[PDB]
């Protein structure tokens, strides 16, 4: 497909997928602090779920690369938060990480091929 608009509906149906996923419990809703009260002075820019599909929902994503930087970066701050490798919501960000990046893969591919067939003459 050459349609430079697709990737919004797929992220939405891909958002959904995640929303579905257990593992997806620990990174819904904005990271609390009553529970972790040194979140910021480990984590400069908090990132969860619920702020992607906002930000995609107030038509404040211009590419599906903006949309996969804030999911990656829910990623890294589990990573720089979590006291161990041994620990339930390290190994939970692992999977779902690797199911976010098998399906966003496609939608990257099919974007930035729109794009180019845009400006091919
Ligand atoms: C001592 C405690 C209270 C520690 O917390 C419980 C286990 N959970 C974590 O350690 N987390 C830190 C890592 N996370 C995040 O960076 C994150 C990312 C996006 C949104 C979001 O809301 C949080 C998730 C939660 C167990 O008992």
């Amino acid at each position: 497909s050459y349609d430079i608009q697709a990737w919004k509906k797929q992220c939405e149906e891909l958002l959904n997928l995640i929303f579905q996923c257990e593992d997806s419990e620990p990174f819904r809703q904005p990271v609390d602090l009553l529970e972790y009260p040194d979140y910021r002075d480990i984590i400069d820019t908090p990132m969860d779920f619920a702020t992607v599909r906002e930000t995609l929902e107030a038509g404040n994503y211009e590419s599906p690369m903006e949309l996969c930087k804030d999911v990656r970066l829910i990623f890294s701050n589990s990573k720089a938060y979590t006291p161990s490798k041994r620990s339930r919501i390290y190994s939970m960000s692992l999977r779902l990480s690797a199911f976010f990046e098998e399906h966003i893969s496609s939608v990257l591919s099919d974007y930035k091929s729109a794009l180019r067939f845009h400006k091919r003459n």
